[PDB]
């Protein structure tokens, strides 16, 4: 009946039900991808499904939690995180750089989390536009699959609140560079009030993960949720949990950032001690948020493997100086560094 | 030495397996400079297919960290001998018993250093290899004669090789031949082992860890005789019977299949099969206690255990699947192994 939290087990699940689970949906949207008829939505589309396997592959393990409606749950989670992606791109590649057409696309994700929205034309702020359907059937994908999970409408508005903040980080931090840093200012300002004390670039980073909209998902699934339990499990993952993720990403690609003057959150910081000292205290009110939620150990063997999976890769563990902070921000028992050596073994058989 | 899962696993991928990698590579160039076409086939052929023994007898180098690299260039260069020789033998056109020998005391010219080399193929056409096979040899006397008790335990190397290549000869021989061969070997040793039949007593000759162990501890100064034999009875018979005994219960449908000479086929009933299992793996336990960092030596064991029982033959066989978990307390490894394989094999 349990969700397994032993490690054999629950790695045995991962490879034998997530993965192949994961795959078979995803690889369907792969063939839907290369019959979207104007090529460069269909490029952006297929590049997204080639490089963004992992988000879809981590999200699924969420399935685990909701034996009974897996392979549905499944199918929300892939169908979300593959729009999630293809917008990313669809904003990071634009040579127009218009607000309102990143806007207009981040406004898919929220429909998708609201049964009954009428679908719009999300590229009608763009001059490509047809794709063949593909991004309504995501949409409509998620909205199916929803409206059967009978605590959806408790956890509803928390998802909407998340989706929200996410499409508003990809509208600000898209536009052209000067005005990039006034409008994630200006917006932070907004919400700065009700959060816990943070910088906007922190902040940033706390609403760019999706791990929130799958948790909730997940208990959606169930009956009988409380409005104060929805409440608990959005808190369990954010904003701490969600930052460290994203705080993580942007560690990982600060030399390719500083070598092409990209935005990266992290250089805000006023020096080096400074981004450790946060990112342990991100770290320790995540440890803390986590344990508050339903099956505890799981979450937490979820947020850590995510952690050791991003610390294993070939940017840090090759990196001397990289390798050395990332084991003072966090402390793993070697799993980062073990995990690449077993990386490594794989590509080379 | 490191005993416990992460430090053990995390030695074994930083530092014994891109060693043994190092020098693997070095024998496939040599291997690929063979004339002879078929010995060059042969060859290529063991070493992009057995790469994992190679991978899994080097891990024996974390207990000789001061002869690290010494110890594991044996180990490889040994272990490339008997896969060669493995598809040699298996693939030959002429099933000459003289041939078989012939090829196999190469294994015991490679433990004898001093020892000249002669044509090891002289009883067969395919005989212009470069100079591979004596590369091989060579690379194991001249670092084996360096280690400071290897003299204790060569005696006891010998006689794991020998039974070895022994075992390769009468294998391989046409068909009818081979069981009255095995049967009258075993009646030469039968004396002098505890009680089994001669297809358990093939099994138990089948591994080379022995050797491997043998040479490990031949880097320490001053063993004894005594201590040399506690050693070879640690792997010998036990140890090397479990593991041989499950490479035929993994190949039991493909040795139906092809009507082929599988060991376990000549127990009386599927319970004593199980029953004389279940009895070695407790000698095995037993044996391995007795050995120096024990619980190095049982977590390998164990792994290889694991290893063999994750193969897709066990794990998509309900039968074998079923006899496997009557057969040895494994936990969910062996499963976890099979869906990993399964996943990245894809």
């Amino acid at each position: 009946m349990k969700v397994p939290t032993q490690p054999i087990p629950l790695m045995m699940n991962i490879f034998r039900d997530v993965l192949p689970t994961v795959h078979r949906y995803y690889d369907q949207w792969k063939e839907r991808a290369k019959s979207i008829p104007d090529p460069e939505l269909r490029a952006q589309a297929l590049d997204a499904l080639e490089r963004k396997e992992f988000h879809c592959e981590g999200g699924g393990i969420y399935g685990l939690l909701a034996r009974d409606r897996f392979d549905e749950l499944i199918q929300f989670i892939i169908a979300y995180q593959i729009m999630c992606d293809y917008l990313d791109n669809l904003c990071d590649q634009s040579d127009y750089l218009d607000p309102k057409d990143f806007r207009s696309l981040h406004n898919a994700l929220l429909a998708a989390l609201t049964p009954g929205e009428p679908l719009v034309n999300y590229y009608q702020y763009r001059i490509e536009q047809e794709d063949g359907g593909y991004l309504h059937e995501l949409i409509e994908t998620c909205q199916h699959i929803l409206v059967t999970f009978p605590s959806f409408r408790m956890v509803q508005e928390n998802m909407l609140e998340l989706s929200q903040l996410y499409g508003d980080l990809q509208v600000h931090k898209h536009v052209v560079k000067e005005e990039r840093i006034p409008r994630l200012e200006a917006w932070f300002n907004e919400h700065k009030e009700k959060m816990p004390e943070m910088t906007w670039f922190e902040f940033s980073a706390c609403t760019g993960s999706t791990l929130g909209v799958y948790t909730l998902a997940t208990y959606a699934t169930k009956e009988g949720l409380t409005s104060e339990q929805a409440d608990v499990i959005k808190a369990g993952y954010f904003p701490w949990v969600q930052g460290v993720h994203l705080l993580l990403d942007y560690f990982i690609d600060q030399e390719e950032d500083i070598a092409d003057d990209e935005l990266n959150f992290l250089f805000y910081y006023e020096n080096e001690e400074q981004m450790i000292e946060r990112f342990q205290y991100f770290v320790q009110k995540a440890e803390e948020s986590l344990s508050t939620l339903p099956d505890p150990k799981f979450h937490r063997h979820i947020w850590r493997g995510i952690i050791a999976i991003y610390l294993s890769d070939e940017k840090v563990q090759k990196n001397k100086e990289l390798k050395k902070k990332s084991k003072q921000m966090i402390k793993m028992g070697g799993l980062p560094s073990l995990l690449f050596y077993l990386n490594s073994w794989i590509y080379r058989r």
